[PDB]
């Protein structure tokens, strides 16, 4: 764990990248960035409402399973607080198993037309944002752990999504079809998560500062998804043929690792809240159609796919 | 080299640290950050003086060696010019190089202490301010490429604080001690950072925005500071005395590490524009007192020994 920096680079004469939605949504960063515009968030307290739920009931896949049913109240919201607190930290995962370590890759110069300004300075722009979605996720969490008074969490299971591209990576000897995978992998997420965090954000029955949090994150991450659209034509356009395949091979399994429930984390969950017969709810999760899936919305990624003219060489 | 995260840790019952200082410091963070206050940072179109000098000469070691005082007026400023990126360049890998894997390790959990919700607030604010500083000193650095015209720059040398850590490293076999390493540098850079700002916030004669935005930083800096003498005072409360012994090793030579001025890089510069006995003028450098050393002041390193109580250097 050598540290890393992008400081000594130094620069040779390139022409520019002409892209008029990097350029309105890089001048836009200041108008819109929670980071600058609500960056007090949480720091005021409450009309904290102990009866509202952390998280909804609507989209727990196992809400109406009899032995779901069958445990007592305080088991089930511990389960239910549960999936909320599991919630976050995927989001905080994923900013930085995930996001971050591909924004890194541009910044670092490593695919030809990374090295461009304008690239370079709605990446970096990005990666404040996450700085701060992950400080947001954090304080959510910590709020969280206080007012619902929960003493102690296990460690958890490492982000399925990476679990997932550490198998990948394991079979590519060579560095430059690595790069690709973790790029690939960071576009997905980028341009998918909006998905993930609209399932709370729109929320109206859930905690406020819930729905609120996921809203704020949610309204920087439209823009990520647009950035990262360009920034990928703009780097795919450049690719060698080996590159291009490698990308368009990685996208499918990209989608399904960014969408993919934690099952093993489901079954710790229910553990933890002592469910008789988790291992059940959960076998039978395996087995129903949708199942192993968080996020069904992929509709930010067929855009990309679209604008990269992909719609014919990726399922 | 795998990613990492610390969003999977958990956590168990622990007592609160009650810092109020801490407390203050956390609470004031929106109203006191540039990244809150000054987004738009190097997005307005000023009155622009190309006359207007981009680093002060009055800092420049060799600003009046014979080979150097020869040299034509546009060789001259293309080095003063090279010298505010070099700075720049500087500043931008001691945030990642230095400053910023300390703030992970805090974050990660790693020092007895460090799990403290308190404590774990101050630094991702800190850690969100780095990122901010980061993007501003890129912003300053690829104006100065559009303004001067600069068409090249070459690839710099290392960080030379950060070749000063590596080599420490490099004898460190135990992550235990590597850790504490990684934090007594970043400590450092911290606590003295403001002493590399001033030398352009507080200076007049130099383009504006160079003084403003060292000046931003400079302001964002002073809470850092702060910042990390409580932290390290309660991560060193809870040390072992083979952490502690190690901290207070790693204090000196972090110190010199942090100020040393780095003559393979002035080297670099002076060749690029083509200054005729740049091997001359460093070697004469090198032969002089205080020579090596770029940053002079070190009060704000002495306000965290004091703190810790450990006067004794
Ligand atoms: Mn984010
Ligand atoms: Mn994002
Ligand atoms: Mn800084
Ligand atoms: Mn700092």
């Amino acid at each position: 764990h050598l540290a890393t920096t992008w400081a000594a680079r130094g620069w040779v004469e390139e022409e520019g990248i002409g892209s008029a939605t990097l350029g309105r949504l890089v001048r836009a960063w200041p108008r819109r960035a929670a980071v600058v515009n609500k960056a007090d968030i949480l720091d005021e307290w409450a009309d904290y409402d102990t009866l509202v739920p952390d998280y909804p009931l609507e989209i727990v896949p196992f809400a109406e399973h009899p032995l779901f049913l069958a445990a007592e109240p305080h088991q089930r919201q511990r389960v239910l607080t549960g999936m909320w607190i599991g919630y976050n930290e995927r989001v905080i995962a994923t900013e930085q198993l995930i996001a971050e370590p591909a924004f890194d890759l541009v910044m670092h110069g490593v695919f030809p037309g990374s090295d461009d300004p304008l690239i370079r300075k709605s990446v970096q722009q990005a990666i404040v944002d996450e700085s701060f979605h992950t400080y947001m996720h954090m304080l959510a969490i910590d709020r969280t752990r206080e007012l619902r008074k929960i003493s102690e969490r296990p460690p958890q299971p490492e982000l399925v999504t990476y679990r997932r591209l550490r198998r990948v990576l394991a079979d590519m000897p060579e560095q430059w079809e690595r790069d690709i995978a973790v790029l690939v992998w960071g576009a997905v997420a980028e341009t998918c998560i909006n998905a993930l965090l609209a399932l709370l954000a729109r929320d109206a029955t859930i905690q406020p500062m819930h729905s609120l949090i996921t809203t704020l994150h949610l309204r920087d991450e439209t823009a990520h998804g647009s950035i990262v659209v360009e920034v990928v034509r703009e780097l795919y356009a450049r690719m060698n043929e080996q590159q291009r395949r490698a990308l368009v091979r990685c996208l499918p399994i990209a989608l399904e690792a960014f969408a993919e429930q934690d099952l093993s984390a489901l079954l710790l969950e229910l553990n933890a809240a002592g469910i008789r017969g988790a291992e059940e709810i959960v076998g039978d999760l395996r087995s129903t159609a949708g199942g192993t899936r968080l996020v069904r919305d992929f509709s930010g990624a067929r855009k990309m796919v679209e604008q990269l003219g992909l719609d014919d060489a990726v399922d």
